[PDB]
């Protein structure tokens, strides 16, 4: 049983297609095995992306892993649509309901806007980076009509990084005409890293600021140096290194081959690689569902050109989106269920805040109960009324 | 994709057509590609892409223009995002600079067969501020609604 | 020291350090120089000789 699966990995993705690996072997059964065929192309672009789409489907797939950009996006959820092919990948959820697409990433809009209200927010600065879409943007500019804030967005994006310092200083300018204390950084792990050392230079990492990183990854980037500033900073963890599941995980990933597996000999990993490893376990129990349900649906490496006109979509695409889409088992990344969409469902994300001593989960959010703390202090500290 | 890969095999030397926010990338990308000429109407690019004739000018200055001709401080933003972000990107960054507070909200994503309570719950949270000076960014149709 | 006073954030406005050596543009000032905290220092290397 060999079911060939494309693979659309964007020039850089180490830690990701390491991840991708490790995934084929802990996953790999004898009742049926997967083959890989990567192609490590600019995700940016949508020329690109188009060929590499129909090249993995000329080579007749059933069904495809990868990554898109904000740019790139509309190629693969429409092409997919029509081609009723299944593209599973851990990039940001489409901003509506695209059919034949499986999503990683839990929408973090829940989570931020609850956070918000958590620290009681009504005045912050909003740093977005387009990378990801303005979907989370929308989000906070649209609740800041109800809940009434003056969120003061800013496209940290556009900024020409071969001279990137005199627009930095010209940034903290404007956060200074209504002293801006409380800031959002909705970035990639790079684009935060940049920002938090420009805070720490102007000083500005010191107590009566607070930062919240709006990713799902707070722990993958550098936070020992903003950690002993002050400044409170919070932010959202998808890899809970707490779970018995995670921790065997790295247990065996953190003594890996850093020659043979790149940026794979750490303790630690990027949500976007975790999500890649749990996407190879969702299309094996997709696949196993439909040996197991007696439902024929292979076929040869001659879907013919992708161009073909009219296209017509093969019917047996219909039952691999129905068997992705029933998958739940459980992951890296919590307990994964999907809706009749796509987007995840049932999951849950750990909000963390920074301390001294180090990051610190203070709570949970899930889609059904909101924001719940989790009493792991020791509080009644400094309370005790003095009776008169 | 197939109408500019059909027009593409047929042998053309130009290509007039138009483009939505998510096909536009497929246009600007294939005619760079390809060294296809493209002419449209449609919003012009955020950026500068080759091999693309953009027939409308950029009303983001125009806009922001006429904002300080008014002395606008305070004022709501309805927008669609059916051309683009780029005039809202535009008001936004401003309003950092000049000054401004700014009320954005999505009037796109109005869903239009039951689009009555949102437009109550719209003007609801427009009158929390007492907003009195909006501006429509949409098309000729979203515009008369 | 500069390193840690970065650190921990006291390198702000308010803060006053001088750097007692006759090398004074020998370190590296670059970290503790957009900080806001005023530091001083001596120089025997005259560059504008
Ligand atoms: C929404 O999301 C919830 C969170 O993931 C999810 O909760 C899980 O539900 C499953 C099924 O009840 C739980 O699985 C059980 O855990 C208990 C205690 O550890 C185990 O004893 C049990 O072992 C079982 O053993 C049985 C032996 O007779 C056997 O029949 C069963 O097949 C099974 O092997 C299960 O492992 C799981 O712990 C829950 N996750 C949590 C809370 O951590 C909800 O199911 C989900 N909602 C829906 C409706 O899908």
């Amino acid at each position: 049983n060999s079911i060939q699966i494309g693979g659309l990995f964007p020039r850089g993705a180490d830690q990701e297609y390491s991840a991708f690996r490790v995934g084929m072997v802990q996953f790999s059964t004898s009742e049926f095995r997967l083959t890989p065929h990567i192609d490590n192309l600019e995700v940016a672009n949508s020329f690109a992306v188009t060929n590499a789409f129909c090249s993995q489907f000329s080579r007749g797939v059933y069904a495809i892993f990868g990554f898109y950009d904000k740019k790139s996006v509309n190629t693969i959820t429409s092409f997919c649509g029509t081609l009723h092919v299944s593209f599973i990948t851990p990039s940001f959820p489409t901003d509506g309901t695209h059919p034949f697409v499986i999503q990683m990433r839990p929408d973090l809009k829940g989570a931020l806007l609850s956070l918000i209200e958590y620290y009681q927010w009504d005045k912050f600065a909003y740093l977005y980076d387009s990378d990801r879409g303005l979907s989370t943007l929308q989000a906070v500019l649209d609740s800041a009509a109800e809940k009434k804030w003056q969120v003061t967005a800013i496209n940290v994006g556009n900024i020409n990084n071969d001279k990137k310092d005199e627009t930095y200083r010209s940034l903290f300018q404007d956060l200074e005409l209504k002293k801006e204390r409380r800031v959002i950084l909705d970035c990639e792990r790079d684009k935060v890293n940049d920002i938090v050392d420009q805070v720490i230079t102007i000083g500005k990492h010191v107590k009566g600021y607070h930062y919240i990183i709006a990713n799902l990854g707070f722990t993958d980037g550098d936070l020992l140096k903003i950690q002993f500033g002050g400044a409170e900073v919070s932010g959202f963890q998808i890899v809970d290194y707490d779970d018995s599941l995670v921790s065997k995980f790295i247990e065996r990933w953190s003594t890996l081959e850093e020659k043979e597996y790149p940026g794979a000999h750490t303790a630690t990993i990027k949500y976007t690689s975790a999500l890649t490893y749990d996407a190879v376990q969702v299309m094996t129990e997709a696949f196993r569902n439909l040996r197991k349900q007696r439902i024929e649906i292979s076929r040869r490496g001659n879907a013919g050109d992708c161009l073909a006109n009219p296209a017509v979509p093969w019917g047996q695409g219909v039952e691999i989106e129905r068997a992705l889409k029933q998958v739940q088992v459980e992951g890296l990344s919590g307990n994964i269920k999907f809706d009749q969409n796509g987007k995840r469902i049932n999951y849950t994300i750990n909000i963390m805040e920074l301390k001294t001593n180090g990051p610190r989960k203070i709570g949970y959010w899930s889609e059904v109960d909101k924001m719940v703390l989790t009493e792991d202090d020791t509080s009644g500290l400094e309370q005790k009324t003095v009776v008169v």
